[PDB]
């Protein structure tokens, strides 16, 4: 260690700073125009879309820890690169929400777009929810990150973005929809709401741990490899697709 | 029997529990923010795109039986895999909705987003519309599931999702937009309201049997053949392509 | 003449029957949930997206006469194939709106989603509007239909769809937004409103005549060819992209 | 001087007249249906996608000066073409808006969708936000204008459009979402309200000069180089590719 | 790396989740029938014996952070698999505690088999107690697991079943009996009583660490090793290799 491994951290740093900034502001309980639920789901999912395409190369754009842990339970990511990843998503998230809280005037930062049990739903329900909410996403990710599909490359960006939105449009009412704890952590950090918390620890982790396992062992045949998958995804462009077809034709 | 297929069922058992668990919730009459037709349409279409995206190298994601009947009547598929898949989807649906009944508190779990005739239309109007709602879609599907369009490989997941939504945007006032019985089935199972059921059995079957037949025959082949189609769809990827054989003879 | 030339007519017939059906219903002044302008713009643009992808192969999916006339002023289409095209879009449109008027109950078919000068706008303004409204579209089309771009094939479907929506979100208030007279003709046919009509004859025709000329002569260098462009676009798949690269490598 | 370039200016003279003529109209305070933040965001983003789509083989469609300053500072472009393009865009803007003033009747042409600070925020907040609104975008742009990602060629037009919209969904309450002065400029020209102008001069320049510098250097090269980048962008297509040279030596 | 360890870690999450679910369930202050101590005793103890013979071949089924730190200080385990287990134990415990808190209605989830001072004694006396309570088990475990002792193999599980039974038979009256910090964390965790917390972290940590030195150093002769033991545990059925080399050396 190390060389460029670092820059990819900023890409993830920057990406989430933005995503929270964009998202939460787009998600606050603003009195004059109350973000419609879809407006909110869309904001974040798009944030992700921009981030996943812009800093898509560099990262694989997990822009989700559940997704990265998902990537771990299936071995798409290491254990070292993982913790450093987690860190970037976290501090970036709260940085974005921090700039957001200071760029944002006092009157509409009431809730501050908190992830909160709404309308008398128990946490078991919610955890169950967030679980599948992320699960689908981790799967989306997995499906878009699978090396075995490079002729139809797109769209990690949008696909994963809308898988996030997808979850969002649901968890907003159970939970505000985490699927991606940072979305739920940053605002909570800035103003302080811990009611029925763990929900977004296990559901998502499960759903993500699920999604991966489903992907990497259940749905793994000659395909969702382990070493080569990482070699490729981490290898990035100009990737392949290519080397296989060249060396193969030269051969036969 | 069997190989990896199981994993696809699990992929699909997984898939429908989700689309429904997310879905139904997204369309309830929440008094604070009552979902617009469009928001709900978006929920599912997004769902479709993600699930269709998540579990493909394993399952293929028709995420519609009429579409299977379409693909079936279009000879895109055979006779056994159909019945076993239908079962997996149904039980996933009620799995999510029971988990949901358990996930959902007592005071607001009333209608449960049942598919029901809206705005003084007879059953025949509803069935008629669903025909086309699905037809446009099945066509979108068949065209997007088209192997033969690798020059414009895009955009299966979202095309079908947004076709589903397209259908939703009209079909919500005529039918609530089933285009796909399970969505109507799960909640109905849980609560007990059954008038003029068959309406939402017939239309989709017409429109889909149409769309396929229109697509697979009226528009014969369209390059697709019948069985050739099945071969390609079965190889999953990788396997036998036009440009492959091209670059391969050019060098010998 | 002739062989398959015919089937492509149905593809265009079917496509627009649907698009109007979907669109107008999605565009009527329904009292309970008044289609939001965007809902309306989206419905049609999507209709187009489905149609442009589904029957995208077959057609090039003008799903717009202005676009086809555009294709003519630049020679992307013939004069015979043109009139037969116009006919299909027209009778299909009104067929769809006819089924729509009969499938649709009496109370909300008041206006019937008419293209109408709204809020004291003169026709000169409107014609000027619709002009550019379609113009952009014809251009979109032209940009997506250009043979010279086959490595980035997509998305005639969506691109053109949203170029239609794009115009829609505007002309809805000037005009209801034609950009594509059929959208304006069919409902008007079924119920009968001819106030300030010609607007949607010249603006769009101009804007489309413009868009093409801009494309085919202004913006035409070794590229927006005339004969070969047609050979290719009409030639359809498996097109090229290909033959050029093969025969070229075999050569050099 | 000169060759075909003129056609691109005309392509672009054409382009901005449009985006604005459509745009401003889409965002007015129509009393019957008052545009939601989202509807308006959609209007423009769709605009961007279409215009960016329409006139590319000729112009390239930054459809943002900050983006040029980004591409400029990122060495994606030189020093003269900038000034002449800026002029073409500006005059197109006022062309549409004057045609619009002529296109628009007296009773409702009041504010004219002016960019103005909303919800008690200081100029510095506005400028700060626009930074990021644009930054995410410029990054999206640069990543989508990336030659180097041909394994995932998608999705420039819409990515940038929806990034523009993403920016819109937050930026409307902070700034109305300029991300691009002309949108604010045309109407303002027509009506005369000029307080604290400079705000919307500075932010975009920061965020875009950032995004590029972040993209072109902080994230150095990123494969892009400086000049190499310019070469590729200049060849337009067709010209010098990686897989081309591959298949070409393989046969010799 | 890696081979078998993985699932083998996951099993402990699961395992402790069990022992505690049962455990707490058997030790509650149900108003109607307050568990007689032996009921509870045989409950936990037979429970463990079950968990040990059951999950003996994969993990060693410490089912106790104490038992692991013993396995640790005895140089019977590596350092990582431990942190991993224990995390999994704790995390498992509380997973279970959520599931248990969910399984139970509000009226009788009062005490929650909290390890809790019942019937009048100070904490120091209580800890002095938890130490020996866990240690006798640690020793019986060490006593029944000796590779060096084969003439009295049966019945590790049962004698142990009966050992933990025997321990609770005492521990219910005073406390309900942890012997397993995890077992004590979970309830306290969910119910919120971190009263005398360290008591059940230190005692078990402490009591476990003694037995470990006596078996492995003080009472160490030509047998109770470091290495041979670890190798045997690490191997399993098959992949074990010391026993053949021994028989091969012995038959000649």
């Amino acid at each position: 260690r190390s060389i460029a491994f670092s820059r990819a951290v900023f890409a993830e740093f920057l990406a989430t700073l933005l995503f929270v900034f964009f998202g939460l502001g787009s998600a606050l309980n603003w009195p004059q125009a109350l973000p419609s639920v879809l407006q909110i789901a869309m904001a974040f999912g798009l944030g992700i879309g921009t981030l996943v395409q812009a800093l898509g190369h560099i990262s694989g754009a997990h822009i989700n820890p559940a997704v990265t842990v998902a990537c771990l339970v299936g071995c798409h990511v290491s254990v070292l690169r993982a913790a450093f990843y987690v860190a970037a998503q976290l501090l970036g998230a709260v940085a974005g929400a921090a700039l957001l809280h200071e760029i944002t005037p006092a009157d509409i930062r009431g809730d501050l777009a908190v992830n909160a049990l709404s309308n008398s739903t128990t946490a078991g329900q919610a955890v169950t929810v967030e679980l599948f909410l992320t699960l689908q996403l981790v799967l989306c990710i997995f499906a878009s990150t699978d090396e075995r599909r490079g002729e139809n490359p797109g769209t990690p960006a949008l696909s994963i973005g809308f898988s996030v939105a997808l979850g969002h449009l649901l968890g907003i009412h159970y939970t505000g929809c985490s699927m991606n704890p940072a979305r739920s952590l940053a605002p909570a950090v800035v103003t302080g709401k811990f009611d029925d918390h763990w929900v977004f620890w296990i559901g998502p982790l499960v759903g993500a741990i699920l999604g991966s396992l489903l992907y990497n062992y259940v749905l793994f045949p000659p395909a969702k490899s382990l070493s080569e998958r990482l070699a490729v995804l981490k290898g990035l462009e100009p990737d392949t697709d290519w080397e296989e077809r060249e060396v193969r034709r030269r051969q036969s």
